């Protein structure tokens, strides 16, 4: 099936432009949310997670049909806590009735890390709402109790090579792990509201030690008070993917470029853009507009 991108009838670049300011100042305004993380992090895992259903064979789940609305999805028990994004959301999809939910969730996730100081992502509009029987079954997001093999074997099924894990994985700066809502506790690092290139650091320079939490999970732990998932280590347990935590701890433009192209990457699988499809989009935060 192929999925063709359609712009919303008559609108533009002022008018998405619109909808990110509406998300930038409410992100801004409820603060307090998560002891005072903000709600940043968890629309970043709401567009991560609404797009990585995608599967190359066939072209079921991914972006463009917004499925995360219908409670075969949004019940997944791979996205608990995710109904906190949705919920934030309402309320500008209520202000823009006319946005598509596939165009919102995704730009939720652009227009967080842009106002958490992290790279432009070029967005694209054009996602269509698709009836309740498109929804992708659950079971389609990866495991965290995993090692490298599974996790290289599980991003070919979203077309990502080494690079573009590796580069995704670093959003896990952002954030943390929630007991309840996966068998996991703690944050990566201290600065898990701005985006930075904190996760590869923390990887290589913290001395971790492999614990079980109250969950009886294991987990990799620091003095510090951070925490890492089996699958965030295996990236410094395989050599492959060693050689690219070094760079991306090293060089924070390259990891910004590397993030934004593996992200709208992301958010694009599946969607085809006509040849006169308007250019991708970048907005510009509330910082750079005075607002
Ligand atoms: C092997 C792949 C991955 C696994 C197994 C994985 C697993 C997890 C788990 C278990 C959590 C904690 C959920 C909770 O308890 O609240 C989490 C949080 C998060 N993940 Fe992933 N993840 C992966 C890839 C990604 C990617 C590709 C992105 C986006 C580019 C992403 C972004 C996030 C964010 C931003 C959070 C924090 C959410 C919050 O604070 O509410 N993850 N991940």
């Amino acid at each position: 099936l192929v999925h063709v991108a359609s712009v919303e009838k008559g609108r533009s670049y002022e008018d998405f432009q619109k909808v990110y300011n509406a998300i930038a100042l409410k992100l801004r305004e409820d603060d307090e949310y998560d002891n005072y993380i903000g709600y940043g992090p968890v629309l970043v895992r709401l567009a991560w997670h609404t797009s990585g259903t995608w599967d190359k064979h066939d072209n079921t789940g991914g972006s463009y049909g917004g499925t995360y609305r219908f409670k075969k999805e949004f019940n997944d028990p791979s996205n608990a806590g995710l109904q906190n994004g949705f919920k934030f959301l309402e309320p500008i999809h209520k202000e823009f009735p006319w946005i598509s939910s596939g165009d919102l969730f995704s730009l939720g996730g652009v227009t967080a890390v842009q106002e958490m100081q992290g790279p432009k992502i070029p967005w694209r509009c054009g996602r269509v709402d698709t009836p309740e029987d498109t929804t992708p079954d659950n079971g389609r997001l990866p495991d965290a109790d995993k090692d490298a093999d599974y996790v290289r074997t599980f991003f070919q099924r979203l077309n990502m090579n080494d690079r573009e894990v590796v580069a995704l994985m670093g959003a896990h700066a952002l954030g943390k792990t929630h007991l309840k809502r996966s068998g996991y506790e703690g944050p990566w690092g201290a600065a898990n509201n701005v985006f930075t290139n904190e996760f590869y650091l923390n990887l290589l320079n913290e001395d971790w030690k492999l614990e079980k939490n109250d969950a009886n999970n294991e987990q990799w732990d620091s003095k510090s008070g951070y925490m890492m998932l089996p699958t965030d280590y295996s990236l410094i347990q395989d050599p492959k993917y060693l050689s690219i935590v070094k760079e991306y701890a090293n060089d924070q433009d390259k990891f910004f470029k590397d993030f934004s192209k593996a992200f709208e990457k992301l958010l694009e699988n599946g969607i085809t853009f006509p040849k006169d499809a308007p250019s991708p989009f970048i907005f510009k935060t509330l910082e750079e507009q005075g607002l």
